[PDB]
């Protein structure tokens, strides 16, 4: 049959036959590319080799003879003449580009006249035996099987006898030497065969070799197999070699047909005069810019500019090139989309689409959505952080480049900010008495906590900078002095944190300012017309809600109340409440909150301007309301009348074996109602009066967390609706409230349908999901996950990234059975994950509503929605 | 139409009409059984009433006094003549018995003549006019709706002022008065209209009352809407009264045929002549045993007789009757299967197939499973527990009667045992040190820990009983005495402890021995004849295995090796292991214990001979292994030549938030293989050893504990694998062996069809399982389950009893899964709930290859599994 196809004759629709590589380098040969010229031996043809009992049918050979004349022809030059030699590379390639690796040989066509002819034109015989030597390992290797010991051994001795070190302080005279060394290698394992010195011995040998090398074991097999049998098998491809430092009307380049680092149209890059890519990369002669290659070949650099837009055109988007002139001929070496940044990517697509080359939806779907962090938080010179002292790293809680004067308390931090100064924050963990501190740091530098630690949350909704749980720091609180890697450091010294790696540095020079860029402005309305899921943030403050809504929030998919009584001004009232023995005595230290509640709630309202709100009532024990410490144990005792003993009876019987799943959430509201209802006594007349006050509309949103079965969410959502009706007789308004739950438990979404008979709307708790589906706290995982990760267990952070075969499953059931009882019911996920992009497209797919994040992430949300919404 | 049926008119397919108390009354009379006659107002004609706008149709009304004629006739006197009135019970019932319940009204017919003609023909006019006052109050409440507060109010009045303190110490000329002013009470009600005192009226009004209660709010609502709507109703049914004190010719008796104590074939029961079923239950008279009543009136003796075995072979079952003879004719009140014992259920079982009365199914199905329990562990005169102190109360670990002397330390009580003495030994919890002492005990209290502290699991195995977690209690270890309840106690006072209901006793009397029966056994027989499921049970030494096989257990379903590390000998070669500082440094520091745990491993595979036995790897986190005392920290640094810092510093390095969700079970292989490497030699060498031993061929079966990704349990599956392939190399051995995993972690269950690939069986754990699906630790769920429990939130105990709706869906789904990819998957459960009845029926029809129980459980198991196997 035709077992060889030259370039000219294929396309990408042959895949099936040229393999991935044979069509892909056909499409661009029509596409007028000066590729070096080639031929693709079929896939077919590994079909026959393997029903021939590994002997290649003459025909074949005969097909490839044949098909290497012609190039010498087009060429002008014979395979291995003494004058102008035709050197050749083969490459494999199948249907698939796929996991488990193909070959790729140099060179091909190389001996002992040819190595002369060669060093000859190049006018550089070190160059020429370097090649040949390398030549001869790389075929004895591949073709044959004798291992790089023999050779390494050889190359070892050389070096060490004439006292060189390195594999390049080799003379021409040395190599030559080398080469022949070699060569009796392979007839010391070849039976006294000579190195393959026929130009088409060593042809077939590589033809054969590929063939042969997809039979072999493990990756092989699995491939077969899994994915689809039938006549699958490998392409071999054999193309022209080019050079260009065969003299001065000889070259080599790389260019992009668009600036990488700004993104200004107009070709950019550089290239060498007789040289190969090599020397271009290694900047010992000074590169020449691109654009003074039309004062040297202005032949070429015609061509080289049509063809380079040609290229862009056919692609649609900047092309990375690479290029080199052999004596005047001009050759195309490599062609892909260029990399850049994520500002250069916004511009990049804007611009392309305002030239008509690319429609919107396309512009939407190219730009990485994670990179868009790079936005919002400040980076300084990348030469400068490779420049910079590693002293440590930890988790990346919020991301971010901050520097500044070291200080060890919230108020110091805050007075040395005040005077001036850019401030870090150094403290074993945060709490919310050290926020004003917090506030007014560049960073904030933690010994222990997560990514779920106090920290690393208020950094999140402030936007700054956080790297949390450095162990390996020692603070002296009293010297105000700590140590970590090489040195301790005291009160003032700057230091550089890295919200995003979680790297920690010695130094001061600070970063610079967030940009912001109407491009980005331009994709969030093409985002907007694209998505379907609604985005809410997850916000606890006014200041946090405006930022999440200057960057395209509608709501708040989350609102924790837990500050609300943890604060200083608060936390006396709780105490009290624990510690009482009496539902009335109970009843009245919760009533005490209520002003500082509802006027913490009226300013969200304020802030939210008619958008919704979720609000989570009382997730966490009460243990964690109570003093840890003797000293606060006895201030507390003191307080109200009890002995010291008293109060720590009361702590140790709060004490839990697993605070996670113990007496919290729901489970809390059961055995107290109390703090549920005072909790909607806040809220809603909190909302009535806005209401009244700017005539703004509310839905009030009260969502319980923890809860497992149905009978348990309606026992508390009765409490809530009698006190909530009450409110509403008691200001006489007709205010429309809802009532949902969280899904963090199991169960509940695996009775989502009974579950929802009371639910309004379903919020997905994805992180105590998570653990629970997996079994483990978040917490005490890193003890173990490290190495998961490093054993391929996981390949992904299911704190991180949502567990979608998993966790999953939950999910897309818990939504499926609650609209079984409750078809409008609303659902949005409000863990991590939300602003995890994968994880909303999965959201997006499975029904949700919207998506939950953090402020400075609903931007990747917008985003990632619009993307979910194409693609799917 | 016909809107009454007379009760030898009707049968029990005529249930829709009659309702299933009349249907029930008609059978019953067809039986022949000389009940009260009557006749039943079909549930047409209280659908015929709602049809005319509360206005009973003439028709029925007619044919209601059509039928009352006919009673008349048959009793011989007219409906509330002067002379033998005729008084009736009206008593309403539906198709179907349910909640929210139907009404009874006695004596309907009196009036100011009857009254007196009663007086006269009972000879007790105090009896009469208590009667009356009765009748008067209870219509007027029904019929019409006047409170009992107008009634309560007056009868108050006049027992205070005569200065009486009871309901009963009023005189015949007292109610009299009573009676007359209640009446007033029904006329100044009633608009000036007098008391009923037609009898018709009275009979209407209640006729009406019962279709009109079928249409108020909650429970019929319910009933109606969710159940099965199409016309239902409510029948009412009318009765003749009966009594037993009209003279020396009359009576009243209560007898069973067949002895309720012991099993023993013949009439047994009581009677008194002149009497009503009351003084009967009274025993101010000594009530004469049933046999006599031959004596005092042979006739009805006679009669009496017949009807009980006519009665006993249509009910096919040991019926208990209450009689009533008046004036020398017979009638039979109520008959129903009577009430009995665990050992009198087998006997009269066993009884009745051999009498060729019920088949061997019908047997087995009828006995009480839970019940066998009682068969198992002794009991002391129920008298004796009621008269007994009780002095506080726990969670009931392991049931029993134990009482002894009290002892505080494993050793005294031990020691006192081999005295000869009865010992209870009461602790702040157990440990493996304290062992020799456990088995010793009668029983076993302790101040801390629950279900599955080291107390509740050792002494189940013992089959000893354990009372645990008793707070109340406060040990003086030094003086050893503890103050519980009403007084403190010292070494030697003896105690009771009920390990079935968790009371405590103070005081010294033995209980008596285990019993065992014939009938047991051949139930057991019968059982396995039906059973599918085989039973396996949970034990970790030989001495419980034993047991549980003596009990019909057909291997281990559960092997805990935990112990094989904690112990004394042992404990310190895994705290060396946990404090070492290579990977070389921990393989030498457990190969130490290899002899040890093979040499437990052989002991097992002895007991066992042949049969099966699952051996579940290292469950716990290290943290539990590792001195938690300075004082022992302080030893151990003094054993590894550490200091006593470093080893605190690596205690707390292990320290986790959350123990239940930490670095344990596969986890901590993953990290620490070496660990499994280990017990799998000590397991493989061990099987091989007894098998070349004995010839008993062995199947080891490993089982990996909190799994729930593939390739989690491939990482540790392939060293398990490579280990025990080499143990045999080692000793020229073909054993087979099984690798699976528990399945405790929701995940596992969610995507058990990827699990399967690798896992050769699956083992529910259904414990740990519920922990994670309901998110909560069982030992932190005391301090509001309790809450849920009273507030109907949860109506079982969710780590007792398997929760079929929740939990269950992950058992099914896994069971699904896992045969989908591996057919022939064997699944077995081995969590508490295995022993639970509903949970082994479950389990049976999802599919489960067998269960695991306590030893002492196997039994209740064995018939559970045989009934689940019958009733699907």
């Amino acid at each position: 049959a035709k077992w060889v196809y030259k370039f000219e004759e294929g396309n990408a629709s042959m895949r099936n036959l040229l393999g991935g590589k044979g069509c892909n380098l056909a499409e661009m040969t029509i596409l007028g590319m000066p590729i070096p010229q080639g031929f693709t031996v079929t896939t077919e043809a590994c079909t026959e080799y393997y029903n021939s009992g590994k002997q290649i049918t003459q025909e074949i050979q005969d097909q490839i003879f044949e098909a290497i004349t012609w190039l010498e022809e087009l060429n002008g030059k014979k395979f291995g003449d003494t004058e102008d030699p035709l050197l050749v590379s083969v490459r494999s390639g199948a249907r698939a580009s796929m996991p488990g690796m193909m070959d790729t040989i140099l060179n091909l066509g190389l001996n002992d006249v040819a190595v002369e002819g060669f060093a000859k034109k190049t006018g550089n015989p070190r160059f020429a035996y370097d090649s040949y030597r390398r030549f001869i390992q790389m075929y004895s290797d591949v073709v044959m099987e004798v291992p790089k010991s023999h050779f390494e051994k050889i190359i070892d001795a050389m070096k060490e006898e004439k006292g060189v070190h390195f594999d390049t302080d080799l003379t021409a005279d040395d190599l030559k030497e080398l080469a022949e060394k070699f060569k009796a290698v392979y007839k010391e394992a070849m039976n006294g065969e000579e190195f393959p010195q026929e130009p088409k011995d060593q042809l077939m040998g590589a033809v054969k070799a590929v063939f042969r090398s997809w039979d072999n074991p493990e990756a092989i097999v699995y491939r077969r197999m899994n994915d689809i049998p039938g006549d699958w098998g490998t392409a071999v491809n054999v193309q022209t070699m080019v050079f260009g430092n065969k003299g001065e009307t000889s070259g080599t380049g790389v260019a992009f047909t668009r600036n990488p680092d700004t993104g200004e149209k107009g070709i950019y890059g550089r290239y060498l005069i007789n040289a190969q890519g090599e020397d271009v990369v290694a900047g010992v002669r000074t590169p020449q810019p691109i654009t003074q290659l039309e004062n040297d070949m202005p032949d070429c650099y015609k061509q080289f500019m049509d063809l380079a837009m040609k290229l862009e055109k056919h692609f649609r988007d900047m092309q990375d090139m690479e290029f080199t002139i052999e004596e005047g001929k001009l050759y195309f070496l490599q062609t892909r989309n260029g990399k850049r940044t994520a500002p250069a990517a916004l511009q990049i697509a804007c611009d392309l689409v305002d030239e008509g080359m690319i429609t919107e939806e396309e512009a939407v779907v190219r730009i990485e959505a994670k990179s868009l962090d790079q936005l919002l938080h400040p980076t300084f010179n990348p030469a400068a952080l490779k420049a910079g002292e590693v002293i440590g790293s930890a988790l990346p809680a919020s991301p971010g480049a901050a520097a500044g004067k070291v200080y060890f308390t919230a108020d110091e931090a805050k007075a040395a900010h005040e005077k001036g100064e850019r401030v870090i924050l150094v403290r074993l963990e945060t709490s919310p008495e050290d926020i004003e501190g917090m506030h007014a740091a560049e960073g904030i530098l933690t010994v222990r906590g997560g990514m779920t630690s106090h920290a690393a949350v208020v950094a999140r909704g402030m936007g700054t900078c956080c790297v949390s749980g450095c162990g390996e720091i020692k603070i002296n609180e009293e010297a105000k002095t700590f140590e970590l890697g090489g040195h301790t450091f005291a009160e003032g010294d700057y230091i550089s944190l890295d919200g995003s790696t979680g790297k920690i540095y010695k130094g001061d020079i600070e970063t610079q300012e967030a940009s912001v860029s109407g491009s980005f402005e331009r994709i969030m309305v093409w985002a907007d017309k694209f998505r379907t899921l609604k985005v809410r943030t997850n916000a606890d403050t006014p200041e946090d809600t405006l930022n999440a809504v200057k960057l395209g929030a509608e709501g708040i998919g989350l609102c924790r109340t837990e500050h609300m009584f943890f604060e200083a001004d608060r936390i006396m009232k709780i105490r009290k409440m624990i510690l009482s023995d009496s539902v009335e005595a109970r009843e009245e230290a919760l009533n005490e909150l209520i002003p500082f509640q509802k006027g913490d709630f009226k300013a969200m309202y304020k802030a939210l301007e008619g958008r919704p709100m979720t609000v989570r009532y009382l997730d966490p024990p009460l243990h964690e309301f109570v003093p840890h410490t003797e000293e606060e144990q006895a201030e507390l005792a003191k307080n109200m009348g009890l002995t010291l003993a008293e109060v720590k009876a009361k702590v140790d019987e709060l004490h839990e074996f697993n605070p996670m799943m113990g007496h919290r959430g729901c489970r809390l509201a059961v055995t107290y109602p109390e703090i549920a209802k005072m909790q909607t006594r806040a809220v809603m007349e909190a909302a009535i009066e806005v209401k009244e006050e700017t005539g703004i509309d509310i839905v009030p949103e009260i969502m319980i967390p923890l809860v497992g079965e149905k009978k348990e969410l309606k026992f508390v959502k009765d409490v809530v609706v009698e006190v909530a009706e009450q409110v509403k007789k008691e200001k006489g308004s007709d205010m429309q409230y809802h009532i949902g739950t969280m899904i963090e438990i199991p169960r509940a979404a695996l009775t989502a349908d009974a579950i929802a008979e009371e639910a309004e709307f379903f919020s997905f708790g994805t992180n105590d999901l998570t653990q629970m589906t997996f079994g483990f706290s978040r917490d005490d995982a890193g003890k173990f996950l490290d190495s998961y990760y490093k054993a391929k267990i996981y390949e992904s952070d299911p704190f991180a990234r949502l567990d979608q075969t998993g966790v999953g499953q939950l999910v897309e059931m818990a939504v499926k059975k609650g609209r079984q009882t409750r078809p409008g019911l609303k659902c949005g996920i409000c863990g991590e994950h939300g602003g995890d992009p994968s994880s909303v497209e999965f959201c997006h797919k499975v029904g949700l509503n919207y998506v939950s994040c953090s402020p400075f992430r609903v931007p990747i949300a917008r985003l990632a929605a619009a993307q979910a919404a194409l693609n799917n």
